[PDB]
């Protein structure tokens, strides 16, 4: 359980992908256990099929959920024995090389969200914010760009943030259920408020693949709602992009 | 102010023309508070008169003649240094302002580490015996990728407090540097990591750094790692594979 991480994968109507990803993730080094947050209410889980195809390198725990809520993966599962949690959406395949490297980065910054997907907030009207990525102008600073959030759907973060998440104002939880979105924005708000540092650090992935409209609109909406509830914009910008020295070979020159 | 600023310390020798050209560049870099030219040309008159004739300049440039031509002269505690951060650059290297502004921002976040553009390492193929090298040498690290255990001070940012700490090092250290007239950077890395318990430096990949420039040089460095290991009774250097780049600079370099 020491120097190991736990994979928390929430799944919904993607069982075929889930099983394929599981076949990949079970073999990643330093993986201690897998927790599948089964959000398909009233549907039999593929655990029988999974075991019939055993043995497997680590225990995979299927936890049936009473409702299909985005926040289910953020609960404090008793089965999690590690200090770090690896949270990945059930449609994303991240290479073992990216995971091993990112995990080693997390161990050096255990209080920050270490991930592969950076995003930001911008403002063009006092007190009004917008959610976006590199298609939006850099917020403030000089050259280059900035990110103020690292999405939890492809990251490593301290398991203690799951508990701290549960302890956030009811207005925050209310907001999450309301939109069935923005849980990662909430997590980023929560982390930076706890540390006083940028909520996360962006590690550029070498091999991460996705296997496959009011969504983005809700994103901006949530940032503004959260600013009201917390009575302030706590997110901090960063332009730190970490890559692995020598991987690929000679990438330093 | 001096807080959100850094001081350039450039040691020069038989490269006065080069020094001057480099000075024209560095003087215009943002957040530069002052420049200290460690003049190692014993017996020759400094270009200070020529410098002032071509003024005005953005910052004060202090020329400090040295009694002897020693590599460690740039590691002294100059009273004129008013910043917490020192920018040390050899007099043959031109680091772009963009690299410097970015690297300085990284240093501000890791004030106790050497933030630099030139990463190197030590390796050991025989129990207890070390060797100096770069990416042409096998990774000493666990798995894939490579590792670096040192960031050369000749193109880096580091805490000025380390100059004072260096003066307090065992005489054997100062002796070794004077002996080889090399290894000051290796001595600095030993010092920093022994002090922080963390890797001595953090590698920041440069976007635009250019060099405008004895085989014993390399051989001496390996010698110094072992000599230093004896002086300190151990190998304190810690490996790291963290390579930092600026998000979005160049544009879309995140994809
Ligand atoms: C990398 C990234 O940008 N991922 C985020 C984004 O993904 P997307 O908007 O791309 O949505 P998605 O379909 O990839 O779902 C993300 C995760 O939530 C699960 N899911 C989805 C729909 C549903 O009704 N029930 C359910 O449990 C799903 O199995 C997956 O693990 O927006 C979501 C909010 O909606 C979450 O913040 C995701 O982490
Ligand atoms: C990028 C890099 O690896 N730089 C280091 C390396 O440069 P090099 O070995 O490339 O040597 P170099 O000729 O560039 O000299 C480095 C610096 O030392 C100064 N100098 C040199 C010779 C002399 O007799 N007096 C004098 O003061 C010179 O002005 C310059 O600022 O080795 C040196 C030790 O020898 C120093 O550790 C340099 O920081
Ligand atoms: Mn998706
Ligand atoms: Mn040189």
């Amino acid at each position: 359980a020491l120097d190991s991480f736990t994979l928390i994968m929430q799944t919904y109507n993607r069982t075929d992908l889930l099983l394929r990803l599981l076949n990949h993730y079970q073999a990643v080094p330093s993986l201690h256990k897998v927790i599948v947050v089964w959000n398909n209410v009233g549907e039999k889980g593929p655990e029988e099929l999974w075991n019939s195809l055993g043995p497997h390198p680590i225990p995979v725990i299927f936890k049936p959920q009473t409702a299909n809520k985005m926040r289910n993966r953020l609960q404090v599962f008793p089965e999690v024995e590690t200090n770090a949690v690896l949270m990945v959406d059930d449609d994303t395949l991240i290479s073992a090389q990216d995971l091993v490297f990112a995990f080693s980065i997390w161990q050096q910054f255990p209080d920050q969200i270490i991930g592969f997907v950076p995003r930001k907030h911008v403002s063009t009207s006092s007190g009004i914010y917008s959610y976006g990525g590199f298609e939006l102008q850099t917020p403030g600073p000089g050259n280059g760009d900035q990110y103020s959030m690292v999405l939890i759907g492809a990251s490593f973060f301290n398991s203690k943030y799951l508990e701290l998440f549960q302890k956030q104002p009811a207005a925050v939880h209310a907001l999450i259920d309301e939109t069935q979105n923005c849980d990662d924005i909430a997590m980023n708000f929560l982390v930076t408020r706890h540390t006083g540092k940028p909520s996360g650090i962006f590690v550029k992935p070498i091999n991460m693949v996705n296997l496959e409209a009011e969504h983005f609109l809700q994103r901006s909406y949530c940032i503004n709602k959260l600013v009201n509830i917390y009575d302030g914009m706590p997110l901090k910008y960063s332009n730190i992009m970490i890559s692995q020295f020598g991987f690929p070979y000679a990438n330093h020159k």
